[PDB]
């Protein structure tokens, strides 16, 4: 009975790099005097997460200035004006205000019509496969003929914050291992346009896919602009085991064979998250690009920059089987098909 | 006689249950005024801004510790019981509270988390100023219209305790200026509150009330006028009312189009309130009858996006509502956005 998304298309896709590097090495020279009067002895960041580096913006880019570089951007990638977008929907956990949503703020820098909807999702990073299912169910409906979907992350206060709270004289170890995650963060925007499939008749089909949820565990990763603590063990291994459960799902909703796919774009936390991983499903790490290591965590954004970066390269063909996956705090975990 | 579509209104979604908590502190206008008398001498201020020209007498307040995921569990924990299902049944949440416990994870998963809801609920927070419970109806319409889930749960808490606390603070400093209070004054006409609904395939709930979804308009251009953090509130009120009605009026032309609306047919309007003059502004511009629309703003201020929920579900509770009555949902937002729909009791 299971009908999947057989009208929807991915009619333009783009991801803009923040321009400032900061080196794991760079890190770890700030934090050699804490480091040693604990004697840390290994270089966590960069031997254990695989993180060598992340990129940070200029000074006060807000989250909506960076959405709205990649909309841009992504209006250009499907060849159209904004006047044909109607609904706007930030998806990013970074947000300027609490009122109003970022996505009226990004839809006024853009100049859209009086008749587009706009606002925000939330979920951890996750966020961007829910604003694709959201568009998705608008365009199949006839609601709207385009969507942009737009995540702009800033990362630059929680790595001024965390690393003052870790070069303290006061600074304990407890905290050491809590605080470090947040310097697997990093900076980047992404933005979709989505399409009736009848006005963009080449383009990429999304297809929908299946969603399921541990919210048992939602405290185990809690983040505000200027901090993240979170049980890092604890959610790598909660995190496979709720996979496990939703690639059996994906199994009858999407027909979903591990080998018959030929990308599987995931959601990247670090070198041991995605070992596991593709381990625990005897994935091919040929089909499993990655830019954690140059980029660190860009949260909901994640998964459509590493989606551009594998169109911009040329890697993903006509017919191609795109598998998008997240595991995001909650924990929830999505899965869903792209069909290139 | 001519074979019509649909406008694209929802089919077969119904309102299987509604509820709403009240914060049991009552904090009134005249013990706030009391606290900003010597502000308002030093500024010149003769007239009560509040009990007289807003147009609130007291608004409610939750205790220190309580979060908005807190709030919002306790109300869905109501409307559940009133739908007379188990959490067991859900398998959509969204909450759509302007407050929030954390930037991640989602106020959702908090609160279903205390719930237990299943590992098939489906789970997220939207975000949209006081318009967010509309959008989470509609989103979740979307799926229970397609058949993907039999009940969603929409919820949401808002804690105003903050707010008020730092506001009061700033606003009684023997340096506030004149423009930073006018700013900021905005802030003392919040509530705390909380709402949560029960949606289903109307095939499940036969009797239920049915949601159609209607119709939204905006100008982000206007998106600097209410901007908002958990601790700080700045509005500008008078292009607000400006900008907003207009924004409404044109609102009101699609809704003609495509809920068939005249304002006359109706026969309650649920609106998002700002102020008693800005709700007599929208009321005598569009001809709205002002016995059809009911007002909880004297008492509980502005809850947000659980306004519009808490007002329906007061209705509910008072027997105002009966089979067939056609009931307006209407709100302007920071944006700005305007949503109109309707639901037939």
């Amino acid at each position: 009975s299971h009908m999947l998304f057989q009208n929807v298309s991915i009619a333009g896709l783009a991801h803009i790099d923040a321009p400032h590097t900061l080196t794991s090495k760079e890190i770890n020279e700030r934090l050699q005097p804490t480091y040693d009067r604990l004697g840390i002895k290994t270089d966590v960041l960069g031997d254990v997460a695989g993180i060598h580096a992340r990129r940070l913006w200029d000074q006060d880019v807000q989250a909506s200035d960076a959405a709205t570089q990649a909309a841009r951007k992504a209006l250009i990638d499907a060849n159209i004006g904004i006047e044909k977008i109607g609904l706007l929907i930030n998806t990013s956990v970074s947000r300027d205000y609490l009122a109003p949503s970022t996505a009226s703020i990004v839809s006024g820098n853009l100049g859209v019509s009086d008749h587009c909807m706009t606002f925000d999702v939330a979920n951890a990073c996750l966020a961007f496969i829910n604003g694709m299912d959201i568009a998705a169910r608008m365009l199949e409906r006839g609601e709207i003929d385009y969507a942009l979907v737009v995540d702009g992350e800033t990362a630059n206060l929680v790595y001024e914050k965390t690393l003052e709270r870790m070069t303290s004289p006061d600074v304990t170890e407890e905290e050491f291992r809590n605080e470090l995650a947040a310097l697997t963060l990093g900076c980047g925007a992404a933005a979709m346009v989505m399409a009736r499939s009848e006005l963009v008749p080449d383009a990429p089909r999304y297809k929908g896919g299946v969603t399921r949820s541990a919210t048992e565990w939602n405290k185990l990763c809690r983040g505000n602009l200027d901090r993240m603590v979170t049980d890092t063990r604890l959610l790598l291994i909660e995190g496979i085991k709720l996979a496990q459960k939703t690639f059996v799902a994906a199994k009858q909703v999407l027909g979903w064979a591990v080998e018959e796919l030929d990308q599987f774009v995931i959601h990247q936390v670090s070198r041991p998250h995605t070992a596991a991983f593709v381990k625990s499903f005897g994935i091919d790490p040929a089909k499993v690009m990655t830019i954690f290591g140059e980029h660190g965590n860009i949260g909901p954004a994640s998964v459509p920059i590493v989606l551009s970066k594998l169109k911009e390269l040329g890697r993903l063909k006509k017919g191609d089987r795109i598998a998008l996956l997240g595991i995001g705090s909650g924990l929830n975990c999505s899965m869903a098909e792209v069909v290139w």
